[PDB]
């Protein structure tokens, strides 16, 4: 069995697909949208009986610009981790696990995070993948709070209905007005996701706007067949059967929050999903104390998430 | 508003659907099954603004025996509960569960469950289903553990037989067993599974659906598994409706306690799961595990699909 560096990534899909397709089924295209656009030091190792993988671990470190912040070096991901079901508890995932914490530590990793990466296909460890809980505690990871994908399906409820706010789908001519904004009221991560998306492949008809005015005060991101980013809330879309679609991330301006206008611009842009013939959808990656905001439009959680931190001694 | 008995089961399976029909879809031959077969003191509350449903409550006292056991008459159940999303916090949640509850108590209860009762739709309080749990906090009830519904793909792995110790066998049930099944069952497992045993087999349960493990002659164990043509919904098979083409299930398994821990249990598993295989079974479920036994399926590439949280409120 040899450890070794690995880009094939159609071997490592079917190995994904295998283990744990049913749940968390990947096509390739996405894999590759998010290995090879993600600025960050990242790499792949890939356990190995002669030529046939049997496991892999992806891995990356904090190294590049989060909008308005610079990188935190300190910071190191475990991406995913996944050794063939045919070959477990014969230590394979230890050595993985072992090689790349090593090569993080090494290189200034202080904090070791399960998912919650750029370009992640995890916002945490999966509820689907609780019993690796036990083999990631063992290593030192502290097992802390919950995160949720929500899901809903907007074909099948109706909802009913402010002077001088209106929310409209992003035109081109918005773009200046949306960069201010997010630089203003969301300028780290949802930042650097704005800019690097618009990069590859992301439309304005994605983007909704709630303005004061003129004035941007809020936004959200939605998702549907005809997307060509392929983003968190559509990840799993070969769940969601046809006319899927999706919403995430969902902010305003702390300046104007609690007075309604996260729940206009929510059925706003619910509405226009609902008018694009989408159906079931995701809401990814929510803290349990916004559920009831997605929930009054009936969005339910659907997936669950562990965050898993391991601080280096 | 008003609140009154209901047995319109149409209108409730719309409801239910309308409202968590994505996760849980409900069709009306599985509600008719479950409601209707079930043998407990049971209600359906409805709530409604003049002729329409817009909520209801489902619940159950302890009454009839189970197996070889008497009811217990202070647990009653909470079945299931939803108000419908267009008139949610106007307190209809609360004037349902006031009735089921006023009621339980006047008949004796003292221990009221969320789910888990006989013919349930949940062994708990659904994750899909989580701001609930704040909704059962206020009024007493208390949160616990967590169970799962597990679920793998039968056609996308293989696995090498356990190497078995001589005289045991495995073998799907024939007709002639059926006394011997319930003289293991009468020995073994004498409460919920015997009783169950008893009433599927009266509304559709076939010796197909059975997989039973022997020492020589004797029987030792047994699975239920389920497949498109079993004519009996059970508990893996509820939300079928998500599991695409050739959809299958297995629960319970349990094998006599003076054979347990020497491998037994998963020859029976494998073998029940090779039976599955062969039928041409894709992805299938294994209902109501506890986290203790998750990975004794999860050798055979299942994982955790929905979690439940089991929930009790203490009348004082
Ligand atoms: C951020 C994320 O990626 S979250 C998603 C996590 N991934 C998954 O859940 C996918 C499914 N699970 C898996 O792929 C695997 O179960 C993994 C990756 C979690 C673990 O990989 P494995 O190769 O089984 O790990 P490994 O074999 O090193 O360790 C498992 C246990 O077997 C033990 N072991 C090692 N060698 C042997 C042996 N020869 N015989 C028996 N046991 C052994 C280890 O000591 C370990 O026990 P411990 O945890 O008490 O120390
Ligand atoms: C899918 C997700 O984006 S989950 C994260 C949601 N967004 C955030 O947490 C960003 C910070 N918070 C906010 O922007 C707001 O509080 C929102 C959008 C959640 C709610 O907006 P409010 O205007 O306060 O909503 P209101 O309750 O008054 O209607
Ligand atoms: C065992 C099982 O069935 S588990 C599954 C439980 N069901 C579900 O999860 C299905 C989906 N959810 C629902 O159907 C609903 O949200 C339910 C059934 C959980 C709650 O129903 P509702 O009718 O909205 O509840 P109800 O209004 O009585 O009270 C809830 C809240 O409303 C508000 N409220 C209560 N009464 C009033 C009133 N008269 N006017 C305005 N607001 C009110 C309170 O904020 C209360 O807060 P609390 O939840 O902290 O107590
Ligand atoms: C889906 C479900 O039926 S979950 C509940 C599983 N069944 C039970 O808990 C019944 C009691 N326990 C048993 O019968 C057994 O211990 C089993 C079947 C779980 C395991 O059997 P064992 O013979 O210990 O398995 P093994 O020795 O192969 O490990
Ligand atoms: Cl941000």
């Amino acid at each position: 069995m040899e450890i070794k560096e690995t880009y094939d990534f159609s071997s490592i899909v079917d190995l994904w697909n295998k283990n744990i397709g049913t749940v968390y089924p990947m096509n390739l295209e996405l894999f590759k949208q998010n290995y090879i656009n993600d600025r960050q030091r990242k790499k792949i190792m890939g356990a190995f009986n002669g030529e046939i993988l049997i496991g892999f671990v992806i891995y990356k470190q904090w190294t590049y610009k989060s909008g308005s912040l610079k990188p935190n070096h300190k910071i190191g991901y475990i991406n995913s981790i996944i050794v063939d079901i045919n070959f477990r508890h014969q230590g394979i995932g230890t050595k993985l696990l072992d090689a790349a914490e090593e090569e993080l530590i090494n290189s200034g990793v202080k904090i070791l995070r399960c998912g919650s990466d750029t370009y992640h296909f995890f916002p945490g460890i999966p509820l689907e993948c609780l019993p690796s809980e036990e083999f990631f505690l063992v290593r030192g990871y502290k097992m802390q709070d919950y995160f949720y994908d929500l899901i809903g399906d907007v074909s099948k409820v109706d909802f009913k209905k402010k002077d001088g706010f209106k929310v409209n789908v992003m035109k081109p001519e918005d773009r200046k007005g949306l960069f201010e904004f997010l630089e203003k009221s969301f300028s780290g991560r949802w930042l650097e996701e704005f800019i690097e998306f618009f990069q590859v492949g992301m439309k304005e008809r994605d983007i909704v706007l709630i303005k004061y005015k003129t004035s941007v005060i809020g936004f959200s991101h939605i998702y549907d067949n005809k997307s060509s980013f392929i983003g968190p809330p559509i990840y799993w879309k070969a769940l969601l059967g046809h006319n899927y679609g999706g919403l995430g991330p969902i902010g305003i301006d702390k300046t104007y929050r609690k007075q309604g206008l996260g729940r206009l611009l929510l059925y706003e842009s619910l509405q226009i999903l609902k008018k694009r013939e989408v159906k079931k959808m995701v809401i990814d990656w929510t803290e349990k104390d916004i559920i009831n905001f997605f929930g009054r439009f009936n969005f339910m959680p659907w997936k669950a998430y562990r965050k898993a931190t391991k601080e280096v001694k």
